[PDB]
């Protein structure tokens, strides 16, 4: 009845092994598939979940003036939820409603083990090591809009740098550090970077401490009368200890390193 | 024009040396100072600080029926706006209504330096070293409902102590730390228990890590015209790094250890 959607990401949301002799919401697995299935039961509905078809987080069009990804299927009317590692920024909550946050981040470098940064401030000294970001979400916009001097020097070195510093997935990021041989720096958000950590080779760590502080949510479109008992289940979740619990399951029990 | 709810806590609120000759607004300083007047000037508004009169954050009395704090002044009118170091859980969302959290923390545990105490699980074993939380918020609430457990077991030890393990305020758990000589401990809010460090004698510590994850919120009534623009502009603060600034001028700079 309700139509929840979400992205492919590891460990939010995943494909099962065998996934083709499954149907519906039982070929997915991972973080946010259990926490759709809790989120539901304590408001009591039944739902689909869909993967949004354009492959994006969501992100306002400079020219069509259309949001993408995510935040366009609640904007445009499409799903009812999105629950996903979908970042509270101001600009997504000035279009959509988000629940207070299930998971804390913040923006956070990944080296491979070996190279010899400790800091962001080590990074924009030195030319040396690249280092970049995805190409879309708010990390980008981070260093985009920042003030502080320190980043304001590392947005002026991404953006010129040639060839591109920029990856399209998280995947691509992580394969461009581990193949680099020390030469390539990526920026991160820390549960991304913490995840893969702890996956073999175990080749990977994360330097310093987060950038910034902030959270995801749970979204739902303006005027949905689901926002109330959406973002009520959450601190109920969160109070009962299933977040950690949630957490400790999909990031450290199947820690391999 | 707009009443502004508050409390006394360091370093949150309090006292300008010689504040007996300063009017208004302008007798306190501290974090939730300086936040209300960001807030204020993003939002465009005129406030006037109110100290609660009953000293109390906000809880439900078990008879009367009555909420009692900064939550009760918002709940019967008496406040539009609660800026304070103020934990969002379940039962005050429930008929208020909190912004994004502006700073994050947890429970955790203040020892005396020296007190061979590395866990939750360490203090739950034993009997010898005692061990409390304040006798109002949120600290409370945790342990009486936790069906984990440890917590669970913490909770029967600290109902039954004798003589009383609870404390009315923030210094008097700090107090009862110091003068015990490594036979009491104290579980409160990092925050707190952060700021303490860094203040003389140097004598305290916090060990293990934070027991659950959560956040303070700028709370209005139900119902108000200034919750979004109230929750842009936190957003907006956090985005800009003025968040983090103010934490760091209120905790760190001033730092004595
Ligand atoms: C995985 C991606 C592209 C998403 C996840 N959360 C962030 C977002 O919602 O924008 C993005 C990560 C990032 O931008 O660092
Ligand atoms: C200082 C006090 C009594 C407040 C502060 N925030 C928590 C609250 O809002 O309940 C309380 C701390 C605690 O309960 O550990």
């Amino acid at each position: 009845t309700v139509v929840v959607t979400t992205i492919m990401e590891s460990p939010y949301v995943m494909y099962k092994k065998n996934h083709e002799m499954f149907e519906g919401n039982d070929k997915y697995e991972g973080y946010c598939v259990d926490l759709a299935s809790e989120i539901a039961k304590h408001i009591g509905i039944k739902y689909k979940i869909a993967i949004v078809p354009d492959g994006k987080y969501g992100a306002r069009d400079a020219d069509t003036k259309i949001w993408n990804g995510m935040v366009g299927e609640l904007v445009y009317g499409k799903a009812e939820i999105a629950i996903a590692p979908l970042t509270i920024t101001l600009v997504r909550e000035e279009v959509i409603d988000f629940s207070k946050p299930f998971m804390s981040l913040g923006i956070s470098i990944m080296i491979k083990k070996g190279t010899p940064i400790e800091s962001a401030e080590d990074l924009a000294k030195q030319t040396e090591i690249a280092y970049g970001t995805l190409d879309s979400g708010s990390t980008k916009e981070f260093f985009r809009r920042s003030k502080i001097a320190v980043y304001e020097k590392m947005w002026t070195y991404m953006r010129s740098a040639e060839p591109s510093v920029f990856t399209r997935t998280t995947a691509e990021g992580v394969a461009r550090v581990r193949k680099s041989k020390g030469k390539f720096a990526f920026l991160l958000e820390s549960t991304m970077n913490e995840y893969t950590e702890q996956r073999k080779p175990c080749d990977t760590m994360k330097v310093g401490g987060n950038l910034d502080s902030k959270g995801y949510g749970v979204a739902t479109p303006k005027g949905s009368s689901l926002r109330t008992p959406v973002n009520l289940a959450v601190l109920k979740l969160s109070e009962a200890g299933v977040l950690d619990k949630l957490k400790n399951k999909w990031w450290y029990d199947k820690g391999e390193c």
